[PDB]
This record gives C-alpha cells, sequence and structure tokens, in this order.
C-alpha cells in the first residue's frame, strides 16, 4: 500500500515583457538584476514616490477587471499592491496578475504611493504599492489544503459566531476553522500564519537568552552522548560526570527523549530540555539564585527583543503579560498548607495532581500578584534517589520545582557526590548500582558538591504565552500517534 | 556475568580545630561560612600579606616532616600552599596534611605571601599560600587509577627522554597507558587543563555560532530526531524554509549510521546546521558562512587567550590562518591536483590525502589554511542538490576546508516540486519515500540554500588536534558506548 506523490496544477500564465514567470532559479545570470530590494517594514509614508521591488508572498488576489489588488506578506509583515489598465499596464497584464496562485512568490517592482484611506486589513496601513511590474518566482499549485486568512483568526471572531448562531431561512452563515490534522499534515503551510512564525521566533529567543546569559556567567556548554544502546531519557547523569571532571558550570541544549507513552494535553515522548548543572559552595539555594537572575533575564529580555511577535500572538490567543516579579520562594510543606486550607486533603508527601498545581497558582497570584514562583524541599520518595536529602528531615530534600502560570517549567535539585551514601539511596530506590557502574564510580576521587536544572523549552514558552496546547509551541508535533511531516 | 561497583579505600585522618574533614555537604548551616572565596587566577603579588581562602583540588602533596607542600589546581590555574610546623600550625595539622589523597577537594585559608624563586611549575608563580586552615570537603579515594601530571605531558617530554638516554643512574621519566585506561576514567581525564581548555573552545565554537546569527535574525530550530533517528537535520531545516522562517539554524545530535572508524569519524556527533532564504544566487550563502567563521575565528582569541595558552602546550600548533577565504571550484581543485601528479577523473570524490594535498598547494600560493571548494559534481551530492545552469554533470554545493580538512558541506536546494522527483528518481530514490517531503515545496517556495558543520570537527581542526576523541566530551562509537 505505496502512496504516491500527488502534484495538483498550477496556473496557466500568458507572460509578457513586465510580467512573467521566472525559469527555475540555478543561481544563474537572469536573476542577477542588480536592483535593491525593500523589506515591507520599511514601506512607509518616508518614502512615497520612489520606486521599490520586493519579494514576497502573493497570499491573496482580489480583482475587477481593471483592476487587481494583490495582499502582499512576508513574515510578520503584510502590505497592498495595485495593478491598474493603463498607457503602460495592459489588459494582458492585468489578467496574468488576477491568474496568480495563492501563495505564489513574487518580484513586485512600483512606486510607493500614499492613501489618504488606510488599510486596515495590512500592517502597513498609511502606503500602496502600484505596480509596474512583476515577475513569478516560484509560483503555487492550487488549491490550497487551507486558506491563510482562516487559520489566523482569533477565537473571539468565533465566540461571536457560533452564538450569532442562536438563531432557532438560511442561518449564513459564520465561518470555520478545520482541524489539527488537516493543518498537521500541512504543517508547512500553517507555520506561515503570521501568529506562527511570531511564536517560533519567541521559542528561539528562549533559547537564545538562555545560552547569552549563561554564557555571560561564564558556563561551558556540552554535548553528551544520546545514544547511550538506548537513548538518554535525561542528559542528567553525564552533567554530573561534567561536573566531576573540573568543568564547575555546565549547560546543554538539546533532545530529551519521555518513554513514559504519556497523551493528556501538555505532554509527548521527545522534546528539547535546558539544562543546566554547577559546583555548589556553602548552599544550594546558590543555584536557585542562578534561575532567578537567568529567568528575569529571559523575562525581562523577550519583550525589548520582540514587541512585534508579541502584539501579533496576542492578537490569535489572548493573554496578559506574565508577572515575574517577585520570584516566590515556598516549601512543599507550605504548599500543602495552602491547599488544605483551600480545602483539598493531600497527605504529606504526595505529589500533587495538575489541577493542585493551577489552583496553588491562584492562591499564589492573588496573595503575591505573581506567575512566578519556586516550590522548595520536596518529599524524598517523589524524587529519585540522586536527590541530596535535607539534613533535618531526610522524608524532604534538597529539590526545587519552578512554576509559570501556576504549572512546571523547570525541576532541579541538589545531588549526592558521595560514593556510598549515593550508593544506599539507589538500594533503597529499588535499584541496581551495577546497572550504572561508571557513574557511581566516577564519585570516587573527590567530589564537587553539586546542584541543577531541568527546564522544557516548549513548556517554558507555552506558559510565558499562556498558550493552552504544548503543540502549538512545538515545530513539527511529536507524539506516538504522530510520525508526519 | 554482572561486574559490580568497586570503591577502594580512603584515608583515615584524625580531625581537629585547624584542620578537619568536613561532614558531607548537605546544604547545611555548618558550610555557611560567611567567608569570601578567592579565585586563583586572583594570586597575585598585588596581594601579600592579605589572607585568603580557596576552594580547590590538592593535586599533589610533596611532604618533609616539618613542611607539607600541597599543589593546588582549579580549572585551568594551579598555586602552590605551605603547611608549616610553629607555634601556630602543629605536629598533629602537619601529619593531617601529609595523609591527604591526590584530588581531595578543600577549602585551604592562609596568607599570600610573596616569593622571590618563582615556582615554575605553577600558574600563579610568584606567590604561594601559607596556610593557617584547612578544611578537607571531599575526601578523594585512592589509588588514583591514574597521574594527572603524566596525562598532561606533551608529546616532547618523552622524546626529549629518550634521547637523554644516550648515556649509573638513569633518567626514567614516566609513560601513561592507552586510550581506555582515560576512556575508562573519562572524569579524570578532563580534569587536565588541557582538557578543561578544548572543551571551553568547543562551547566558544558552539556560542559564537549561536550569538552570531543571532546576531543576524536568524531563528534557532529543533526539528524531531524521531523520524528511525533523523541522519541530516536537513529535510526540516528545509521545511522549516518553506513555512517563512527565512533564516533558521539548528544545533543538535547528528546519526552516522554508517559503521565508520579511520582516526576521524563515529556514528553520533553534534552538527551546527543553517538554512536561508536565497534571493539572486546561493553565493549570499557563502557570503554569511565567511562572516560566520571570520567572528568565530577573531573572536576566540580575544575571548580564550589562557585556554589557547594552555592547549599549545600539551599540543603545539600555530594559530590558524582564515584570511583570506578562498574560493576555488572542483575543476580548479582538480587542475591543481593533476598538475601536482595525481590522476583522479573529472567526478571522482577526493581521496583524504588528496584534501590534505590540496590544502598543502594553497597554504603555499595564498597561505591561508581556509578555503571553500565549489561546484562539486552531481554524481556525488544528494538528490535534493540543485544543479549548475551550465553543466548537469556539477551542482550548486561546495565543501569548506580548515587545515586542508572537511568541516562542514552545503547547497543550493531543489524548490521545484516536479524537478526535485525527476532527481529523486535518478538518483533511484523512491518518492513514495518521502511524499510529505516532496509535498511540502507544492505551494509557493523559496529558492534556498544552507549548511551542514560538524561541532567536533570544526574544533579539532582549530586546534590542530589530529583525533577527533580528543574533541569529544563522552567518546562515541560502535566499539565504545561505555562510558
Amino acid at each position: 500500500q505505496l502512496p504516491p506523490v500527488v502534484l495538483l496544477k498550477t496556473p496557466e500564465l500568458v507572460s509578457g515583457e513586465n510580467f512573467k514567470v521566472m525559469p527555475m532559479h540555478q543561481s544563474q545570470p537572469c536573476y542577477k538584476t542588480g536592483l535593491k530590494y525593500t523589506e515591507i517594514e520599511e514601506l512607509v509614508p518616508a518614502m512615497a514616490e520612489k520606486t521599490v521591488t520586493i519579494r514576497a508572498r502573493v497570499q491573496a488576489v482580489r480583482g475587477k477587471g481593471n483592476m487587481v489588488f494583490l495582499f502582499l506578506r512576508k513574515g510578520i509583515y503584510t502590505c497592498q499592491a495595485l495593478v491598474m489598465k493603463s498607457e503602460t499596464i495592459s489588459k494582458e497584464f492585468v489578467q496574468f496578475c488576477q491568474k496568480i496562485s495563492a501563495e505564489s512568490i513574487c518580484d513586485i517592482t512600483g512606486i510607493v504611493k500614499a492613501v489618504e484611506k488606510p488599510i486596515e486589513k495590512a500592517t502597513q496601513q498609511d502606503v500602496e504599492i502600484h505596480v509596474t511590474s512583476i515577475a513569478v518566482v516560484s509560483l503555487a499549485e492550487y488549491p490550497l489544503p487551507m486558506q491563510i486568512e482562516d487559520l489566523t483568526f482569533p477565537s473571539s471572531v468565533f465566540k461571536k459566531q457560533e452564538e450569532d448562531i442562536a438563531k432557532v431561512k438560511a442561518s449564513a452563515q459564520k465561518y470555520v476553522k478545520v482541524s489539527q490534522d488537516t493543518r498537521l499534515d500541512n504543517r508547512m503551510l500553517d507555520l506561515r500564519t503570521v501568529t506562527n512564525i511570531a511564536i517560533f521566533r519567541i521559542q528561539s529567543a528562549c533559547c537564545g537568552l538562555f545560552r547569552e546569559f549563561l554564557t555571560s556567567q561564564k558556563f561551558v556548554e556540552i554535548h553528551t552522548p544520546k545514544l547511550i544502546a538506548y537513548l538518554a531519557q535525561s542528559p542528567q547523569l553525564y552533567k554530573q560526570m561534567a561536573i566531576m571532571g573540573d568543568f564547575r558550570k555546565v549547560f546543554e541544549v538539546g533532545p530529551v527523549f519521555r518513554a513514559e507513552n504519556s497523551n493528556t494535553r501538555r505532554h509527548l515522548t521527545e522534546f528539547e530540555g535546558l539544562d543546566i548543572e554547577m559546583e555548589i559552595v556553602e548552599n544550594y539555594h546558590e543555584c536557585i539564585d542562578v534561575m532567578e537572575k537567568l529567568f528575569t533575564f529571559i523575562f525581562d529580555e523577550i519583550p525589548k527583543r520582540f514587541p512585534d511577535e508579541l502584539k501579533v500572538i496576542r492578537k490569535q490567543y489572548p493573554f496578559e503579560d506574565l508577572i515575574y516579579r517577585p520570584f516566590l520562594r515556598l516549601t512543599y510543606k507550605e504548599a500543602i498548607e495552602m491547599l488544605r486550607a483551600s480545602g483539598e486533603t493531600i497527605g504529606d508527601y504526595d505529589d500533587f495532581t495538575t489541577p493542585q498545581e493551577v489552583k496553588l497558582g491562584e492562591l499564589i497570584k492573588a496573595k503575591y500578584n505573581t506567575d512566578f514562583y519556586i516550590l522548595d524541599k520536596f518529599p524524598a520518595a517523589i524524587r529519585p534517589f540522586y536527590t541530596m536529602p535535607d539534613i533535618d528531615d531526610p522524608n524532604y530534600s534538597n529539590s526545587y520545582d519552578v512554576f509559570v502560570r501556576g504549572q512546571e517549567i523547570t525541576s532541579g535539585a541538589q545531588r549526592i557526590h558521595d560514593p556510598e551514601f549515593l550508593m544506599k539511596r539507589c538500594i533503597e530506590k529499588g535499584v541496581d548500582p551495577a546497572t550504572l557502574k561508571d557513574y557511581i564510580e566516577s564519585f570516587r576521587f573527590g567530589s564537587w558538591p553539586h546542584a541543577g536544572c531541568g527546564i522544557g523549552l516548549e513548556r517554558i514558552t507555552m506558559l510565558y504565552l499562556g498558550i493552552p496546547n504544548i503543540r502549538k509551541v512545538t515545530l513539527f508535533p511529536r507524539d506516538p500517534i504522530r510520525l508526519n511531516p
């Protein structure tokens, strides 16, 4: 059952002098125009009556016989182009343009002329291009599986739509969107929406700032093996071994594999993990202190460096800006204390249900007015065997979780660096020391007190932007039910 | 046949007031000294007669009854500490110190005193610590599988050793067991100042690569590795461009299923990848590389001078020459090698000796270690490669070389689905095998090009180190999964 490739039809344009379909680009002299390409964001009342040429997507073609309006897009910016019949623009020019298929990539030359009436659908509202020439670089097939326009609508248009269907003749009509597989089967088309390109710039921002900040602190980026021949569930083991190799402060940005078969609405069997590990001098809170600094940096800088992207996301998926000062520090105990006061029955050493984490978020938001906090001193029974126990009560440990919008983004701990004790705990959690000889043995020859972190990139970005589904924040969505594309 | 963990013995020290083994660190009040920890690099004649306390490794203990010399290390820096019997430092203090095992982590307090005679083995040569207190934070087991000193010697030490035996008393020198006694104790090996330096420079490549491309408004992406595994993150990179991302890079693992052990290849490595839209010509992409690499190369010495210094003592090399960045074509390259006497044929891959040879040719003529070979034969490149308009037996692809050896490979790629599919069939590849990839180019498709760089490769070739395993942190191959 071998499914062949399908190839849909492209339009049959009749080319002319100033309106042509270019030959396939092979980096060849005819594409060496020597022109200056102008970026759409630069189209501004500043340059009325200048001529420009710009390589953009023809998102849409509204057409009027003598006038054709081209809606151009490129990245997060959009503008309007106008082809009008004249002494210098012919019937054949116009009908060429009216027949361009949606999403075709074009080079459009024209004179930027002002518009007394603003163009509400475009980002460049106060100016439009009067075309003098066009060249199709890559002519799109048709019909698209999905319209971009109704991929970009905010729910609100849809709330007001389905409620306008109180009508209970022709209830025409409201508008519809297609389902997460018609978009997943055409993921690359979906990613062209301005919201999506914006979402993944902000994911890129989290990654970049995480790297930039830790580097400014003289951390060393490392790359540990994933073919451990099984995969690296957690890059933790090697991270620790890097510290026993006197690296002092290390981080890794890499894939993390959850063999755990897990589909709720926020978990997957492969994600990208931002990990940190460091020597510790007096106290493991030194490690929590680096996080606070670290995250505050990510959260301070994101709006300074990507204001437009944030703007574009908010239209599609409304959210209010994360409140991250103060960074609240509680203990598991205090948390249990609050939830019980809220009516929950929970017991001293129990992991929290996801709802309970959200409820605690709402408690904390009301009392301290932050979306950002850290839960310290988790129960040993919930944490792994490498976790350093608390000196006052071994039923608790030197570990912590960090929360954004009442939900976990990272988890971390001081770890056991004494081999005898590490092995005692390894047996107490029913784990064969034989299974990880080399790891245990690597702590024998003088061993730094240390702690660290595991952050989910998808998770932090999702929670930063208040987006409820993790799949909207992963580029090519991965899970046990979904392989393609 | 289950091999249990072995745990060797630690010394039995008798602790006191100013010389004690601390209890296991559990982030507890007794460790909250409120002192100021001084970094070894700061120990300088500037602060003679100031008192300091510093957490370092006790690399070595030379002892004299009434005097104990502690050789301290910490990262790439080393210094000397002196414990001397007195009114305030006792017999019991001294014999505690003489019994500290190698590599024990310590907090050493003392007064920094000057030394009229320099201490040649330490990085801090003009000053030493007179100890007033010590606290063992983590006491090491013994014996170590390997001495750190003879892990750090430069090849030259053994040449000069055996030739000094041109000569009764003889100079026996040292030596060190094969790459498995070090691989079986990799974390011990990585403590050598050379090694900690090498991997900071690997880190430097990664960071600068990220920093530069980010300053150019590139977007970092993370594409799935559970595809089977992702041999090349190329397919998804291209799909990100068809998603209007414009300029993307990925830093991630790349998996060579190819069973390959020469002295420079492995079945898992870290790849730095780039992909971008292309307006007029794919040399726009080559232009970003030149800028990109020149940045990595310009910045590395500015930001890590000491690490370079430390590496050069172990493994001598002269600084990479990377200006000019030379651009040749495959044709010109063949022309040079033929003129050098090689018989090669127009569309043949180069043997490794031939690449190194061409490196030598280029060094002699242009005096650079850094170049790019453009216009490779189609027959040697993959089916997504855009062919050259003048001659379809060539293609719009290129390899970049450092010290006459490949560090990256790249190309303009085919963005027209019918033609991509024609080529896909000409290279005997089932289009059905990659429907979604091919179909993703159907709805308007940007001309594009990009790159695949080997991190390990660029850092190895940057530092003139011959074995790739010296430049991978936890060496991986089909014969070596452990460690």
